[PDB]
């Protein structure tokens, strides 16, 4: 049949339907869409045969690989350039130029995170800051120690009921405040970076490219610097010498048994040829419209790379 793609929002479904009409027009391999609400709803649906595929961040790749889902990664997103390509990215800590604090001096400060359980926005910074955390738990949750450490944060998807200070800086309206979706304006890489630019937080945990994709002016880019792990501040273009971790790309996952891996692969490979970076004026696979960013796949991606057979979700990570 078709490859069924899981979409986690309404604009993502809209792009999926456009991908399906574009593949038909061009007579490529068929794709069809499914609309879920979070990434776990798409992980549940693929597992229960209602969808076949979805692209995930490293922290959810972990989660989808567990029992009883047992999903595995099939294609990794390629970043960088055509000349210098890579299947990895970098977790950074961005701050405003002018400050004096370091990575070791973050106590009581205000933070912006891409979302809860995301790689560069959460797992990496909480894994790094662990010595200052003073986590006595469990049974105390990790979010409770983080809430005590930072004065206020914006961590989309965190429980505002139990941990009110982690959603305190979040900019969404009403029930969408602290939401793990595009309705919370500080969600993801650009939202976390915008929380830093707005002045609500003193540090944003993101990836290396967000500042270059969001600030096109180079002079505007000189108002920010990175917080390195040697406790030094360095400019934004020195990410390879100033990062918290080198993390593998976001990946498309499928089922480990009867997952349609080769069908998924041929779809992606064909979609990258016809609708890739500068391939078509009609449809852009690595592109989002207007008030949207990273719909289905990351906007700055330039391709896919087939993840080898018998590679685990834990062994890919
Ligand atoms: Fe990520």
């Amino acid at each position: 049949r078709s490859v069924q793609w899981c979409a986690v929002s309404q604009p993502e479904a809209t792009k999926c339907f456009q991908w399906q009409r574009n593949m038909r027009r061009v007579r490529g391999p068929p794709v069809s869409c499914i609309k879920r609400d979070s990434p776990i709803q798409c992980i549940q649906a693929i597992a229960e045969n209602r969808a076949d595929a979805v692209t995930l961040d490293g922290g959810f790749i972990y989660e989808a690989g567990l029992a009883p889902y047992k999903l595995r990664p099939v294609a990794a997103e390629v970043y960088g350039t055509e000349r210098q390509p890579r299947t990895h990215y970098y977790a950074v800590a961005v701050v405003k130029k002018g400050g004096s604090f370091q990575l070791n001096e973050l106590q009581g400060l205000k933070s912006c995170h891409t979302g809860l359980r995301r790689t560069a926005g959460w797992n990496v910074p909480i894994g790094t800051l662990r010595p200052f955390l003073n986590w006595t738990g469990p049974p105390e949750p990790i979010e409770a120690a983080v809430a005590r450490f930072f004065s206020a944060s914006c961590v989309p998807g965190a429980d505002k009921g139990q941990f009110p200070n982690l959603c305190r800086l979040c900019a969404g309206t009403g029930e969408n405040k602290c939401a793990f979706s595009s309705q919370e304006p500080y969600f993801s890489y650009s939202g976390a970076f915008k929380c830093l630019r707005d002045g609500a937080g003193d540090v944003a945990f993101i990836r290396e490219s967000t500042v270059f994709e969001d600030l096109s002016d180079e002079a505007e880019r000189d108002e920010y610097e990175l917080l390195c792990p040697d406790n030094t501040r360095k400019p934004v273009d020195k990410f390879k010498d100033c990062h918290l971790a080198r993390v593998p790309s976001m990946a498309v996952v499928a089922r480990s048994v009867n997952g349609k891996e080769d069908a998924i692969w041929n779809l992606l490979r064909q979609a990258q040829e016809k609708f890739g970076k500068d391939k078509s004026p009609k449809f852009q696979l690595f592109g989002s419209p207007s008030g949207q960013k990273d719909l289905l796949f990351k906007d700055s991606a330039i391709g896919f790379s087939r993840v080898p057979p018998r590679i685990d979700s834990g062994l890919y990570l």
